C-alpha cells in the first residue's frame, strides 16, 4: 500500500548521458549506439538565440567542433547532422551501455520520468505529464537541455522527450528523438503562447481508483452520472471530456474495485463541485492528474 | 525553474539489487563487495511470522538454503549470520558494480530515494522523508522487503534503508544496513504503535524557500514573529519545534531570497492560521514537509 509519484528506475539511461560542447555551449546528449542526439541550439551563442538561423551556424561547425564526453572519456566524431531541433553527432565508437530502446512520440496526457542531467552527468529523475498543451512542467535549470523522458518495458527503454527551453512561464517544452517540438514551440529566445491547458480527466479517475485501492474512500457517494452529465462538469473545470475509450482505459480499474466508470465519474463530480472540504486524498488536497490508468496498475501490482 | 519531488540517478543502486530466496519466501537482497543484505525474516514462513524466533530458524539454515540470484546469474553463499534484522550472506564473487558506499542512519526529518525492488528487479523509484516518528509513507508491495534507501553524494552511495514492513495503518518500517529498526518497531505480524508523528516545521520553511525561488510568492506578508511566539503555533498545530540549528540550516536559503527566517516562520504561522484559501504553492494544496534545505538548494543549483 501507499501511492507514490514514481519515476522509473534510471539506470539504462544514465549510461547513456554524455556532454556535448560547441563553440562556449555545452549540453547534454543522448549516445545510443554510434549516434549522440542532443539539441540544435547547442551549436548557438547568446547573440544568436533571439532568431537563429541554424543552417547557416551548422555550416561553420565542423565534426571536429563538437566536444564529446561520456565521463571522462573523449568521443572522436566522425559526422553531423540535423533533423529537425536535434543534432545527430555520428561517432566511432558505439555506446557499450546502450539499452534495447525505441525512440516513441507520446501522446498529451501520458506520463514519463525525466532524467535531470547537467554538463553530462545526471542530477535527478523525477516523473512528470505531458501536458494537454504539450508543455511539461519540469524542474530544470541553465544547462539541463538535452536532459531526456522516457518510459520503460521490462528492458527496453521507449525515449519520447528531449529537453529544449524553458519558457517565460516558467513551464517547459522539447522534443521527440527525431527533433520535433510537441506542442507549437520553436528554438528561439522569444516569448511563445502555450495555450489553454486541461486537467487529464482520465489520470484523475485513475487516481481516484488509486485512492479507493489504497485505502482512501470518504470522497465516495451514492451517485452515478452519464458521460454527458459528466463531461458538462467537466466543461465547467477546464477537464478533458471523457471519451469511451477513456471508459475503456479504466476497465481494470474499475473491475479491480468493483466502482462502476460513471460512478466514479460522480464523485469526481462532486468533488469539483464542492472541493475538498480541507479533506485529502492520499497525501494530496487537490485532483492528481500526472497517473495514468496503466500507471495505477503497474504501481499498484508491481511490474518490474 | 519548476520544483519536483525528485529522486537521485538509481543506476548504482539498481547494480547491487540481487534476489534471495530461502525455503518457500523471496525477497530482495543489497550485494556490495562480497555481501548481500537483506531483511532476517526471509528465513520464516507464514506461520512463523506471528512471533518468530529468529535465532532457532537460522539454525535450521545452511549457506546453501539461501539462494541468491544477480539477474540470471547464481551467486555461490560462503556464510551467513545475523546482524540485528538483517542477513549477511557472504558470496564467494564481489559484485563487479558496487558503487562506493557508505551504511548511515539517517535521522527523523532527513529524505532520502527508494529504489523499488520485486524478485531482486527494480520496480521504480520516488523521494520520502523518513517521518519524525521513524516510518516512512512509501509505496510498496508483498515481496519489495530488501528494498532500500539512500542519497548520493557525486560518487558515494550512503545506504540509510532497508525496507522490512508494512504495518496494519499502511505505513512502512524499516532498518538502517546494520539491521536496528528505525523507530519501536520488531519484525513482527503483529499491531504496533508508530506513535504520534508531526510535520517537519524545517522542511515546510525550505520548501516555502523554494516556492520564493520558483516565483510563487503570494503567501509572503508584511509581518515577522520569533522563534517563541511561533512555537506556540508549531505546537497548536503538530509541527516540530524549530530551534536555532534549523534557523542555521536555512541561513542559505534566508541569504539567496533576502527574506529573515523569522520572516519565512510569520508566513508558515498565517498559513497555518488562515490555510491556503484554495490557493497553491509549488502545485500543491498543503504545506510539504518531504523537502530539506539542503534538498532546496541542490535542486535550485542543480548538483550532479
Ligand atoms: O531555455 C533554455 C535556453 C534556450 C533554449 C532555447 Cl531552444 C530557446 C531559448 N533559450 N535553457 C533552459 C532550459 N530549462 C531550464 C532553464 C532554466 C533557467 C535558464 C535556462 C533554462
Ligand atoms: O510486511 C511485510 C511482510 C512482513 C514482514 C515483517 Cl518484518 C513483519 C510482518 N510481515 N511485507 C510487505 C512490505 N511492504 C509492503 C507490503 C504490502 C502488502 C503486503 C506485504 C507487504
Amino acid at each position: 500500500s501507499g501511492f507514490r509519484k514514481m519515476a522509473f528506475p534510471s539506470g539504462k539511461v544514465e549510461g547513456c548521458m554524455v556532454q556535448v560542447t560547441c563553440g562556449t555551449t555545452t549540453l547534454n546528449g543522448l549516445w545510443l549506439d554510434d549516434v549522440v542526439y542532443c539539441p540544435r541550439h547547442v551549436i548557438c551563442t547568446s547573440e544568436d538565440m533571439l532568431n537563429p538561423n541554424y543552417e547557416d551556424l551548422l555550416i561553420r561547425k565542423s565534426n571536429h567542433n563538437f566536444l564529446v564526453q561520456a565521463g571522462n572519456v573523449q568521443l572522436r566524431v566522425i559526422g553531423h547532422s540535423m533533423q529537425n531541433c536535434v543534432l545527430k553527432l555520428k561517432v566511432d565508437t558505439a555506446n557499450p551501455k546502450t539499452p534495447k530502446y525505441k525512440f516513441v512520440r507520446i501522446q498529451p496526457g501520458q506520463t514519463f520520468s525525466v532524467l535531470a542531467c547537467y554538463n553530462g552527468s545526471p542530477s535527478g529523475v523525477y516523473q512528470c505529464a505531458m501536458r494537454p498543451n504539450f508543455t511539461i512542467k519540469g524542474s530544470f535549470l541553465n544547462g539541463s537541455c538535452g536532459s531526456v523522458g522516457f518510459n520503460i518495458d521490462y528492458d527496453c527503454v521507449s525515449f519520447c522527450y528531449m529537453h529544449h527551453m524553458e519558457l517565460p512561464t516558467g513551464v517547459h517544452a522539447g522534443t521527440d528523438l527525431e527533433g520535433n517540438f510537441y506542442g507549437p514551440f520553436v528554438d528561439r529566445q522569444t516569448a511563445q503562447a502555450a495555450g489553454t491547458d486541461t486537467t487529464i480527466t482520465v489520470n484523475v479517475l485513475a487516481w481516484l481508483y488509486a485512492a479507493v485501492i489504497n485505502g482512501d474512500r470518504w470522497f465516495l457517494n451514492r451517485f452515478t452520472t452519464t458521460l454527458n452529465d459528466f463531461n458538462l462538469v467537466a466543461m465547467k473545470y477546464n477537464y478533458e471530456p471523457l471519451t469511451q475509450d477513456h471508459v475503456d482505459i479504466l476497465g481494470p480499474l474499475s473491475a479491480q474495485t468493483g466502482i462502476a466508470v460513471l460512478d466514479m465519474c460522480a464523485s469526481l463530480k462532486e468533488l469539483l463541485q464542492n472541493g475538498m472540504n480541507g479533506r485529502t486524498i492520499l497525501g494530496s488536497a487537490l485532483l492528481e492528474d500526472e497517473f495514468t490508468p496503466f500507471d495505477v496498475v503497474r504501481q499498484c501490482s508491481g511490474v518490474t
